[PDB]
């Protein structure tokens, strides 16, 4: 269902700090027409932390409605509050999302029993497929392979993992412990290539917001086993993958989009800021030039 | 205003998962009568992450009402959403809190510019004193000393720090950069003794929920400069400090209070769980009995 | 020159704690005849830390003489003492080694200028090609890509890197900064597969000591672009890669060899010990059974 | 036997890269006359890693000879090679050292069983008191409290710890597990103050090489229980402690001694370098002048 290049969509805002619905719809349309194979609205790159409950639901509804069955929609239903995660997940199901992205809880640092209770509670409350989002660079705690495999064995609707660790030996461990039917998606753009050769089938991507066509061509080459061409694409994309997280990626991505001439405002929500250092903007501009996408 | 032993209060719940208002009031009154010098409602140990906005506000209101001016109240007023932080902060001010505890944002990892924007926006929105809560073991990012000093220099109501790093060299750096008038409180029970000799004047404490009298005695000895006596208390308390975070301290504290005969249910909100391993309960019971806390 | 599967050779010892020269020769012969493409004597897996200067030179001499030009020999010349590294490197050159493996200095933690001085001093003292061995899990410090690229640009005989980080995004960075002529070898068995698709051409391997034929077949499949078959080999080898570093790999490898019936004693040198936990030996035995190599 | 301020002595070298025996003797005599209470020759700050066996021995012999029983001498006698450690330890005993400093092995990462074998073999080979030097920021592995206690319980001449973690909670854990008779010395200048209030009785110090009198005064105030006075010294010394490890402290200490007019050359052995950035020298000079150390 989910494969190849899947943007973790930004959430654009107006000058007045409302959801810029027309910008969001346009970005989704453009993503689909440039070759993105799926959509993740209201994830981390979507600024889930600074959306109200209502706005989070609106972002998911609007992504589901816009996509209109053309590509599958994996709605962000992440929080560190299990009851709220259930409510987000049930809203996503009822509005027509195809799957759920559920982050390992951050900040309050549950132990293994707490992870089983969190993901089990969600799995019991919805019938949609659930993807575990493992990102210890943000959550501190990391779901281990034994816990992942136990969840996969216990609950039919826990089907996959967004693996943002960038440690691809884990892709092999997860493939052996959970089975080759388990859907593994990279959550780290710069190691997505190696992640797929170890068993992954796609990438939930920051850079795809900015360069959807080349990211789609990159993932197509991997799926066809043209790993020579995929490396050629890797070498062209890697400087952009890296430039987009010199400073926080949500600000960096929106800057890159405006420099491409897209209808996306620079506005982000505190504690994120839109101001980038001169050297950061130049690193992004040169990485975009290097993929032609700008100057050539 | 804030000094010696200050519990980061638990938020007790009923078997029906409502706020146990009677248990909360009794806990505060017991804490005061045993020597706690101040109160922090709706912090991390207070399960702020699993409280709704209205419950969080109600916990703060109740704590202010119950303290009745006997001890100062530092309300938890911080999330990783600046607008929500301002809303919790302004509620706390209008209901009569004496100060605010504002955590460095977790999960979404702002950069230094974002920290200045976050803490600056909160400081401009209230007139109450603000304490920066630095806990990188939960937030991943760490506010550095230059940023902390800039905030103190820029905003007159940014007045202190909850320093939960456990790296007491930072106490010396913050004392020099921010001034000896900057109020430093330990956020790490096990290193609170050294923290104070480096410049701190108290501890926002997990263990004080369980053992408020001995924790108050420990801090009193420190403020009297009886460091020999403070080290004897340290040796009695350290095993309990340590046993309470074998598993998440929220669950462990409520287990301990229940065992001591306090009217506190075991209930916690997912992803916390109340089930503890037997080896964990055994370690807690041994540390409680070494101190001599069972009335029976 | 160096490609595919290259064992970091163990150094066998007799009951009496001398170098077991006949065992070493036999292990080398067996490695070559099973398909290993190169040899690294007196590296980390070779217990370089507990060899005398004389014994280190003897191990390199004996590996060079045994190999007799059939496969290339990359001699360990690593220490955290630059003068001693020069002496080891010059001995290796004079005895007929084909290249040098030079670890980033451990324990004394030089800064970037110190790394330039260390690797530059060695590059000036020999004409052999030098491979940088980056392993911060043992050295704490990590050579960054700018430093690596500067060394490669400055000195003709710094030609490659043993990259033991297991973070394969670095393979892409090193490929772009140092050029595709730069020889990158994985130093992490479990991520070797993804490391090669990102630009690597081989692996300096622990597991190859134990399963040289399958490791050689694994690397052959990668070099032929049969990444489907390589993944099949990965899934068979990964449990053995992981089982060999539950406890220190030098002890684990020698245990595995004796369980295969090879003439290798269990003896290691303090502070390493030969005693393995029951659960460790069983994890290794099952991983060997899973590659048939034992039971079938 | 060991208490208050104990420099980890630098090893000065000549322009020809020989041991500057005259400079070393003058440094020791100056350290004693300024209040240092003991001496550690041929430790980390003494560039043990770049000394030959015969130079290391000569540094220890000279330090013992020069101290002339006025202050005790704790010889560096530890590498990551147990047999070499025994040889350095036995030399130190036979030349008249009072105790031994034995680092947890670096680079080759023994497990707990290996630590027991390492420290046990050394303890059985000498009758001198042994101090465990725990410095995971250099060794990666960290001796845990259970292992330390087992060693103290098993070997009567394992008597104390050099604890360079900077995590003073470990001081409380070691005091409880090993006994209040276990001698704890800080290995981290910046946290030495809190370390002592948690149970320590002195500091094996980098900064004491540069500022031995004020460091001795600082430690004297602590042992007198004048913690208010100790905090005033902390505030004066902390900027110097910090400035001396902007770049490797070996280079920074010799730079500072040279600037103060001591007969100590700048020479260091690769991979250390004597060249410091101007911003580093400026920070050191400012911290030296804040204390008032320039005679001119």
């Amino acid at each position: 269902m989910f494969q190849r290049s899947i943007p973790a969509l930004i959430t654009p805002f107006t000058k007045d700090n409302l959801i810029d619905e027309d910008s969001f719809v346009d970005h989704i349309e453009w993503q689909i027409s440039e070759g993105s194979s799926g959509l993740v609205p209201a994830g981390t790159t979507g600024e889930s932390s600074t959306l109200s409950y209502e706005e989070h639901c609106r972002v998911v509804e609007l992504c589901v409605k816009t996509a209109a069955g053309r590509v599958p929609v994996m709605a962000g239903a992440g929080s560190n509050n299990t009851k709220e995660s259930i409510e987000l997940a049930q809203y996503a199901q009822n509005t027509g999302a195809d799957a759920l992205l559920v982050v390992v809880p951050y900040y309050n640092k549950p132990n293994k029993k707490g992870l089983l209770a969190h993901f089990g509670s969600i799995a019991n409350a919805v019938s949609l497929p659930i993807y575990i989002y493992n990102n210890p660079s943000r959550t501190v705690i990391e779901m281990d392979v034994d816990t992942m495999a136990e969840l996969v064995k216990t609950y039919s609707n826990i089907v996959g993992v967004k693996d943002a660790t960038g440690r691809i030996e884990l892709a092999s461990g997860q493939r052996i412990a959970c089975g080759s039917d388990f859907i593994q998606l990279s959550g780290d753009d710069s190691s997505a290539l190696g992640f797929n050769v170890h068993g992954g089938v796609g990438c939930i991507s920051v850079t795809a917001n900015v360069a959807p066509r080349i990211c789609a061509e990159f993932q197509k080459a991997i799926s066809e086993g043209d790993y020579r061409q995929a490396l050629e694409y890797q070498d062209k994309l890697f400087p952009l993958h890296q430039a987009l997280f010199i400073e926080p990626s949500i600000s960096s991505v929106k800057y890159a989009l405006s420099r491409l001439g897209r209808n996306v405002s620079l506005v982000v929500r505190a504690p994120m800021v839109s101001i980038l250092e001169k050297e950061t903007m130049f690193a992004i501009d040169q990485a975009l030039d290097h993929i032609g996408l700008c100057a050539g």
